[PDB]
């Protein structure tokens, strides 16, 4: 729902005090009997604060769902995962989480964050700044522990405690991106209080040795992994709503509620609401399926979601609702389309090169698409006819881009394409190139699915006199075909079109080292840009090609812009730019978009969103929440 990231801050915002805490009846139970302190002394001196996404939940009962063994280690992460601030429902700004406050510093070069004092560990143990400093320097940045670091942690960067609950990154010059990887990443870091033991630079090699078994540890760092194992590691402290209590491959893998969790409700209530998840081990998507359907799970979308994708196992989760006491929640994933197509905009061919790079023909390309029928023969009709962008609840959603030239409106492209002089040809079957050619080319596809989508737009694309055909390549070949430049149109899926800058390569052009389709035969003169512009150190060689329009060049640095600024106002702003450029020419021609991927709840299942998008960048199910779920009583 929302964060207070204070009682205090909550009351500021809102007029009501918190002047009470509470907690599940199982753990008075056991400070009563006087095996845990109570409640007051448990919580830190100011919790995060939660507000419902529904309403003030009721304490207890058991979470059941399913997932198939250690191997599903995600899923059961993206239920527990904590963080110094966390996504917003939408995806596009930062919420406080064990953070209460940061701040940003030195034109992005330096982030300090405020942690909440008295925070403690599952076990009991002080949370502190020490915490997170131990994590990116020793394990993190512990070449035996981690051989391949991270993309922030290769930026140069320096980690302290300025006191037990103010931790500072410094960073080697600017670096605004950062804030988009706290709410991911594991920035909470981990128990040096616990870990310590198994660490080499903390503990005498002999003693840690003496630790090791034999036929399972054979060097020190599978030791230390195994005890910073969250799924497997009964014994490790942590910051999660719920801690592991049985072991991962027994057919009941059993989370039990942290009873030192730092975050209540507007009322007082220290989360989580429900006592117990337990998810049981399955063999297969079917006895997922058919529990699923009978009510014997709780709320998961995990393998719900990918499942409601195929026509036949949406309607039976549908017709199925009713007598299995349970609600479909119709999430979406978060592709801008599921099939879109890009031109060869560097084509070796000069007449197909000048008729691809002139906007009208792809503006006429699109306007001949019938998405619509598209939805509701392959699709059944599910989900959402549009064209090719950044999709429905999202940060930087582009409501005008979203409409581009979807409409179904074959005369006005016709017309387009006469505009151009592509003259229909004797028989008016097709219509023909400034040399006389049939107007022609290929498709180029991989996947049977993408096959049946670009078929049913030979016919689309037949009526404004353009000649497709479609060739069906094996998944290697493609992308050899591609990056040498050997094709006319390649089609791909938009997929990350929620939260773009954490996979930017889409969006704009040489933000990353591999280059989306649209613009790959691009990739000499953009990293040629780049390096000149940019850096500014240049290189002395020029490369050959068609150069890029002048407009491609303008989205590298916008990119390169919001790399460097670290407030969301000016990135919310750079990215509407953006997606405006790519309103005005339209490189990415997809259809549709927005697939479901639903979830369920049972009917006594609360406090879960109606709407939510889907995406791994967003942690999801995470995103929803799921510390303030709760079951009625």
């Amino acid at each position: 729902g929302a964060m207070g990231a204070t009682p205090e801050e909550y009351y500021k915002a809102t007029g009501k005090k918190i002047t009470e805490y509470h907690e599940s009846p199982m753990l008075t139970k056991l400070v009563e009997e006087g095996k845990l302190p109570p409640v007051e002394q448990r919580l830190p001196e100011e919790p995060l604060v939660v507000q419902p996404v529904e309403k003030v939940g009721q304490f207890g009962g058991t979470w059941r769902r399913v997932w198939k063994g250690p191997s599903d280690r995600w899923g059961i992460s993206k239920l527990i995962e904590v963080k110094l601030a966390f996504w917003d429902k939408e995806g596009g700004k930062l919420v406080p989480g064990l953070a209460k406050s940061w701040e940003v510093l030195e034109n992005g070069r330096v982030y300090i964050f405020h942690l909440r004092k008295g925070v403690k560990w599952s076990d009991g143990a002080p949370y502190t700044a020490h915490d997170i400093v131990f994590w990116v320097n020793d394990i993190v940045g512990n070449d035996d522990i981690t051989p391949s670091k991270p993309d922030w942690y290769n930026i140069g960067v320096k980690v302290e405690a300025l006191d037990d609950y103010t931790v500072k990154f410094e960073f080697s010059k600017p670096y605004g991106l950062f804030l988009l990887k706290v709410p991911y990443g594991g920035f909470t870091g981990a128990p040096a209080h616990y870990l310590k033991q198994f660490h080499p630079k903390y503990t005498p090699m002999e003693e840690i040795e003496k630790k090791m078994v034999e036929g399972v540890h054979n060097t020190w760092v599978d030791l230390f992994n195994d005890k910073n194992d969250f799924l497997e590691n009964t014994e490790l402290p942590t910051l999660s709503p719920w801690k592991p209590i049985t072991d991962p491959t027994e057919q009941f893998y059993i989370l039990e509620r942290n009873p030192y969790f730092w975050a209540v409700d507007i009322e007082g209530n220290q989360l989580p609401y429900i006592d117990y998840v337990r998810h049981e081990y399955v063999k297969n998507d079917e006895v997922i399926l058919l529990k699923a359907i009978s009510g014997e799970i709780d709320m998961q979308w995990r393998h719900i979601g990918g499942l409601g994708a195929g026509a036949g196992n949406f309607t039976l989760l549908m017709e199925n609702s009713q007598s299995g006491g349970y609600r479909v929640l119709k999430w979406i994933a978060a592709n801008g389309s599921a099939s879109r197509i890009s031109l060869n905009y560097a084509h070796s061919d000069e007449v197909l090169r000048k008729v691809f790079n002139d906007v009208r023909f792809r503006q006429a390309l699109s306007l001949a698409i019938n998405r619509e029928e598209i939805n509701e023969i392959l699709f059944n009709g599910l989900a959402e006819p549009r064209q090719a962008s950044l999709v429905s609840g999202s940060p930087y959603f582009d409501p005008e881009w979203e409409k581009a030239y979807a409409e179904y409106d074959p005369d006005r492209a016709n017309k387009l394409l006469d505009e151009m002089g592509l003259k229909w040809d004797d028989k008016h079957e097709y219509r023909l190139l400034p040399d006389g050619r049939p107007l022609r080319f290929t498709i180029t596809v991989t996947g049977q699915f993408h096959v049946d989508v670009w078929t049913m737009v030979k016919e689309y694309w037949k009526q404004i006199g353009v000649w497709v055909e479609i060739e069906n390549l094996e998944r290697s070949l493609f992308y050899e075909r591609a990056d040498a430049g050997d094709f006319d149109a390649m089609v791909w899926n938009m997929d990350r079109a929620a939260q773009p800058l954490s996979s930017p390569m889409v969006i704009f052009p040489g933000s990353e080292n591999i280059a989306d389709f649209w613009y790959i035969g691009w990739s000499g003169w953009i990293s040629y840009y780049i390096d000149k512009n940019i850096r500014g150190v240049e290189p002395e060689e020029v490369p050959e090609g068609p150069e890029p329009p002048e407009v491609v060049y303008r989205l590298v640095d916008l990119y390169y812009q919001i790399a460097s600024t670290p407030d969301p106002d000016k990135i919310k702003e750079l990215m509407a730019e953006a997606t405006k450029i790519h309103r005005e020419n339209l490189w990415m021609i997809g259809t549709v978009g927005e697939d479901l991927s639903p979830a369920i709840a049972k009917n006594n299942f609360r406090n879960v969103p109606e709407f939510l998008v889907t995406d791994d960048v967003l942690r999801t199910p995470l995103n929803a929440m799921p510390m303030q779920f709760f079951i009625e009583q």
